[PDB]
C-alpha cells in the first residue's frame, strides 16, 4: 500500500506488449508492471 | 531499442526490492523493470 513514483525510459515492444496485457485482463498498466517487477524477484532471488 | 518513457505509481518494498536487486547486480534500475515485465509475459501469455 505504500506507495512511490517511477519514471523511466523502457522499450516501446516490451512495454507495449505489457500494455496489450493489461488491455486483455483489463489490467491496470502499473499493477501489471508490479507483478511483473514482483514474481521477477521471486523467480529470481531479490 | 526504440525506447518509451513510463511514470507510474508502484509500491515502494516491492520497487524497492527490485531496487536493491539493482545494487547487488549493480543493474540499472530500467533495465530490470524491462527484464521484469519481459519474464512476465512470457511466464504467463502476452
Amino acid at each position: 500500500k505504500q506507495k512511490a513514483v517511477f519514471g523511466i525510459y523502457m522499450d516501446k515492444d516490451l512495454k507495449t506488449r505489457l500494455k496489450v496485457y493489461c488491455a486483455k485482463n483489463n489490467l491496470q498498466l502499473t499493477q501489471a508492471i508490479e507483478e511483473a517487477i514482483k514474481e521477477y524477484l521471486q523467480k529470481r532471488n531479490g
